[PDB]
């Protein structure tokens, strides 16, 4: 029969002889592979420099450290995102600011986003879903049309002397908007390796900027490097710590499978493509209404294939959730609201004043899109979700 | 001849490929076997495999709900790591001075030190030598009526909790047990550079003990190292266990099937690295005796070390002359360390307000203290070099 996973790993024998060549040599933690894979990355992004590290949440939290983000600011994210998007803002004792989203996409209302800026505003964390990168012309508008509500009160503050708008681009390496990478869009962007996403170091991400006169690289690149370090640096027994910092430096263990995927990478996203156009020619017509991977100005990476069904309930959902399991077909959810989950409705946030995050979930459902997907299991996919959503329906009509 | 590099062979190599083709490259069933493996290896029931020591110790302060207004004691002879995640969780770090002849706190300063605000004690288990545990119980039951307890587990144990860093000690014991198993926690470190390598990793464990459900207990780790991310026993049974909640908005520092890969195989050759580096130490030992070349003990009448650094202080030497004497080890093609500045030295912990002539003890330790190279893949004629190259050094640079 069919046992389709979400979203198993694609690893193959190239990988593991990149791996297999670092076990052999002195460098087994962070070493030249992690620099050439940050180089590489950079180029790839076409931003300077690429700070690699263990994680996207590793990325992001440093991004707002550096930024000396804490106690008293506020950063804005969306109600409609994972949590990792807006733990850290606790971790570094800011205070996150959800805004509710569109009608008819996972974007933020620019209009509700406006609103939410006041004078503790900071950071704007948006999220490109899926791939899908968002409107970064508004977003970059809605900063400056608010830059007199803006007060610096650190370093980096002052250069930008604005809201800094920096990317969780976790789902998003590769994505492009209005023909540029992510990574050369918001001023900071985090990404992830996760072993989920579609490049993968089984667990890593990066930190990068978009070029900015007011941004030395090298001073940059070198911040984030003490972060990740124990804030170890040294002018050889000598060093000196400057901050008691962190430890999420990324191994020559995962840049190896980093650069192997990064040479592997256009055939991945390419692979991807094929699939979301075989999805999307299939539920053209029907009650099954997919997120666009490809619009006037994204080209998404294609990392999620996100689907609404049309007139469904939240229990509806759950019951197509678990047909679809019966019939050997795995499915996800992204996502909850983050006003659902217990943390963040223990820090007074309230699902009622974000409706349109709410009626997103309520119907959403993600088929596996992954390069270990063959075509007949697409197909399969395809008329099975059809199916089994007219069988839910009918059975809640009668 | 150099400091420490790592002692990979074929068997990790394949351990890590096998686990590149199957469905499972971050934490999965190796992790887990890992975990098993290591518990019965440190006689704990549960240990938690992370991606470093410093979450490790971190994880534990949270899991004690340790943060501002709470004081936690360090000694002042330590690496950074030990005392950052205090910073982290927003605690306050005392630093407690060492004794004359060894890199254990002095335990008369240590009593002085708590205050109703004591939450936790961190002694190091420097280069694999674990502390005087009985001396430790006995000064955080001595000061017990000091303690107030601000969360669930600090009100489970009732007094100060010993949280031991033994980044240094995998496989390290005391009287007979093997570090894991003497203080209330354990961090152990996996580091490229340490005794037993994942490259990246760490774990965090406990003593068995009455007042802690172990299967809660390790839930609790688990929960804070993978977002705060839970579900519940309907969404497990579920054909499809999609759904989750996240309880806290937590961390992520889980260690990943290919670390744990490199664990396993590490962990079936840790006796034989261990017999290796006993050996080492031996040489090292009868090549340094009567000469002005003083070694910290790797075996005593409680402990037989994991021998992780060879720690020495040479009698008589200035600061000036001791790193004259590194540079010279240098020249001749021996690479060398020096464990360690004490925390009062470093910018970081100057800006907090410690100052060094506070911690007289700390300073003359690291004065006169050169660590030379110990590891497996160090030759016998290698270790003979080094002992008769440092005593030619040492002579000249004094002569």
């Amino acid at each position: 029969n069919y046992n389709i996973p979400f979203s198993p790993p694609d690893i193959t024998e190239a990988e593991i002889t990149e791996v297999v060549d670092t076990l052999r040599s002195g460098w087994i933690t962070t070493g030249p592979k992690t620099k050439e894979l940050e180089r590489r990355l950079s180029l790839y992004t076409q931003t300077p420099k690429t700070v690699c590290l263990n994680s996207a949440t590793a990325a992001l939290e440093l991004i707002l450290r550096v930024l000396e983000v804490g106690p008293g600011d506020e950063v804005i994210v969306p109600a409609m995102t994972y949590t990792a998007s807006c733990s850290v803002i606790t971790h570094v004792g800011a205070t996150p600011v959800m805004v509710d989203i569109q009608a008819d996409t996972f974007e933020m209302d620019y209009d509700l986003l406006e609103q939410a800026i006041t004078e503790k505003t900071k950071v704007i964390i948006p999220v490109e879903l899926a791939g899908i990168v968002c409107d970064y012309d508004r977003l970059f508008q809605v900063v400056e049309k608010k830059r007199d509500f803006f007060t610096a009160s650190s370093k980096w503050q002052k250069a930008f002397n604005r809201i800094v708008i920096v990317s969780d681009s976790a789902h998003a390496l590769g994505s492009t908007y209005k023909g540029q990478p992510s990574g050369s869009i918001a001023d900071f962007t985090s990404f992830s390796f996760h072993a989920v996403k579609n490049f993968t170091t089984a667990e890593g991400g990066s930190a990068t900027w978009k070029a900015n006169p007011v941004i030395d690289d090298e001073e940059m690149y070198k911040e984030f490097q003490i972060l990740s370090l124990h804030g170890q640096t040294k002018d050889s027994w000598e060093y000196d710590i400057v901050t008691p910092a962190y430890k999420c430096n990324m191994t020559d263990i995962m840049a190896s499978l980093g650069l192997v995927q990064l040479d592997r990478y256009p055939s991945l996203l390419q692979r991807r493509k094929d699939i979301v156009d075989r999805y999307d020619s299939g539920f053209a017509g029907s009650r099954i209404h997919p997120l666009a991977h490809k619009t006037e100005t994204v080209e998404s990476s294609r990392h999620l294939y996100i689907t609404r069904v049309e007139g469904a309930s939240l229990e509806e959902r759950n019951l197509i959730i678990q047909e679809l399991a019966k019939a050997g077909i795995a499915s996800n959810v992204h996502y909850k609201p983050l006003p659902l989950l217990t943390a963040y409705k223990n820090l007074g946030f309230d699902m009622t004043n974000y409706p349109k995050a709410y009626a997103f979930f309520e119907n959403e459902i993600t088929l596996p899109l992954h390069t270990k997907l063959s075509d007949e299991e697409v197909d399969y996919i395809i008329e099975t979700f059809k199916t089994v959503s007219e069988k839910v329906l009918t059975l809640s009509k009668k």
